[PDB]
């Protein structure tokens, strides 16, 4: 589903620095990749860093990506692989997470995707979350998980 953005909502400067773990999706990807990391450096109004993941055919793997900010929205690039690059909107942006849409060749019908700044965010967390999505007309209960991190016993 196609989100309803804020209609003022900035993008801070160096909000997205540091590590980040993207373990909610819309539609669920993680049948396709799992344990994703990404981690941030500041150029500027922009971005560098790296993405690391699990891949069904290559196992774990590092990619260098450049985010390219332009207000409420960045270019997202990836070096060595390009299915998921795409412009992405930002729709909400927190503390302990923040959430984008695109539509890349991956899923060019559209692309939620929730970044935590914990790799099992606590449910205080995800109850923000919920209120975020709602806020741009998503829904969690169509968001999909990545199983394969153990965040229960
Ligand atoms: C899930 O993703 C995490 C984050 O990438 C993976 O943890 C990382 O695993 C790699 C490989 O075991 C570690 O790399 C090692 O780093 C040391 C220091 O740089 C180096 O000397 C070794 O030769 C190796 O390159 C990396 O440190 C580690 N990171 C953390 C934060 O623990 C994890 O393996 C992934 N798990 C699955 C199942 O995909
Ligand atoms: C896309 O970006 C990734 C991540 O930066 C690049 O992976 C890096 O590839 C180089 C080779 O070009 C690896 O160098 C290797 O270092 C190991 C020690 O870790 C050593 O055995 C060799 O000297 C070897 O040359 C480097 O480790 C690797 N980095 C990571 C984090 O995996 C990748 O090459 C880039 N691809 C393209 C097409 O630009
Ligand atoms: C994705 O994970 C979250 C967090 O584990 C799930 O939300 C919790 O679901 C359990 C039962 O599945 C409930 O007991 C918790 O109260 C829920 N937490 C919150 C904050 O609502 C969510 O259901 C998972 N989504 C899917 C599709 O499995
Ligand atoms: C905002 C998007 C950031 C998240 C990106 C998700 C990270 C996924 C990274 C790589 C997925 C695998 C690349 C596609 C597989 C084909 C590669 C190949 O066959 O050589
Ligand atoms: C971003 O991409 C440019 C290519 O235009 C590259 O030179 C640079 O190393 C990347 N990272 C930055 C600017 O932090």
């Amino acid at each position: 589903k196609e989100p309803c953005p804020p209609e003022n909502l900035q993008l801070p400067p160096r909000a997205l620095v540091g590590k980040w773990y993207l373990r909610t999706t819309s539609p669920d990807i993680f049948k396709q990749v799992s344990n994703i990391t990404e981690f941030y450096s500041a150029h500027g109004n922009d971005y560098y860093g790296t993405v690391t993941d699990y891949s069904p055919e290559y196992g774990l793997e590092a990619h260098r990506v450049n985010l390219t900010v332009s207000g409420s929205t960045l270019k997202f690039y990836m070096n060595d692989t390009h299915d998921y690059d795409s412009e992405y909107q930002i729709l909400a942006v927190d503390k302990d997470y923040f959430i984008f849409y695109g539509h890349p060749p991956a899923a060019p019908s559209g692309l939620a995707l929730i970044h935590y700044r914990q790799s099992c965010p606590k449910e205080d967390v995800i109850k923000r979350v919920k209120k975020n999505l709602k806020n741009v007309c998503l829904d969690y209960k169509y968001f999909g998980n990545d199983t394969s991190v153990p965040c229960h016993y």
